[PDB]
């Protein structure tokens, strides 16, 4: 099946997901001189101060961490979002090296890694209707640089060593999110997709300005990872972004003027 390889790659998604050519693919790349201030937006209101993380889980592609969406206890609101968002699990995308790795892409600047917080719309019930709904899901997109080292991320790294391969996971309680989080929440909104298969087009993009600043050592972790199962030949989990797509007719709103 579908994987990050010369041979199972992005540029093969297509042969199984033929949407992966459609009309709102994401990531994308933001040209900052094209987004538009909208004053419409309302503000962005990331209510994670009751977050109940669950378990993470390596499932081949990258580690989940998971969290209990069964009542509003994280959720996502306001900016270009109608209603209620609730925080299912989050996730990252991370390159062999520090100048690759994020799936959006900043006037082509490439991010050392990107954090998606995926959301889904309370209206629909669950998580599996939402992802058929052209505005069932949000994904906060956070990007990564090299610098000084995150602590708030430093108990997911610390974990990693146990969820090593592919179908791994282990207990991941009381984690907060709010640690993962830059200062501000300026952000680029616009209509995308999953960005791996089903590469469905169901989300709203909310992607942050300023990106988090993690250690060399931090990013290091995430790139010992393994994309293979357990007694398998061993694949690194790295590169495991999918590159900008095209825009089409769409338009990216910017939340700051
Ligand atoms: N990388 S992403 O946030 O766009 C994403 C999230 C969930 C799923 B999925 O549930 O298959 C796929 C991609
Ligand atoms: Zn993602």
């Amino acid at each position: 099946h579908w994987g990050y390889g010369k041979h199972n790659g992005p540029e093969h998604w297509h042969k199984d997901f033929p949407i992966a050519k459609g009309e709102r693919q994401s990531p994308v790349d933001i040209d900052t001189h094209t987004a538009k201030y909208d004053p419409s937006l309302k503000p962005l209101s990331v209510s994670y101060d009751q977050a109940t993380s669950l378990r993470i889980l390596n499932n081949g592609h990258a580690f989940n961490v998971e969290f209990d969406d069964s009542q509003d206890k994280a959720v996502l609101k306001g900016g270009p979002l109608d209603g209620t968002y609730r925080l299912i699990q989050f996730h990252f995308h991370w390159g062999s090296l520090d100048g690759q790795g994020s799936e959006h892409t900043v006037d082509k600047k490439k991010y050392a890694a990107e954090l998606h917080l995926v959301h889904w719309n309370t209206k629909y019930g669950d998580f599996g209707k939402a992802v058929q709904q052209p505005d069932g899901l949000a994904v906060l997109g956070i990007f990564l640089k090299v610098g000084s080292a995150k602590p708030g991320l430093q108990k997911v790294v610390d974990v990693l060593d146990s969820i090593k391969t592919k179908g791994k996971s282990a207990d991941f309680t009381n984690f907060d999110p709010r640690g993962l989080l830059p200062e501000s929440l300026d952000y680029w909104t616009y209509p995308g997709s999953l960005t791996t298969p089903p590469l469905l087009e169901c989300v709203t993009w909310i992607v942050l300005k300023e990106p988090i600043s993690v250690s060399s050592e931090q990013v290091l972790k995430f790139r010992k990872l393994n994309f293979n199962g357990e007694g398998e030949p061993e694949e690194l989990m790295v590169d495991n972004w999918r590159p900008a797509q095209p825009l089409k007719n769409r338009q990216i709103k910017a939340s700051f003027k």
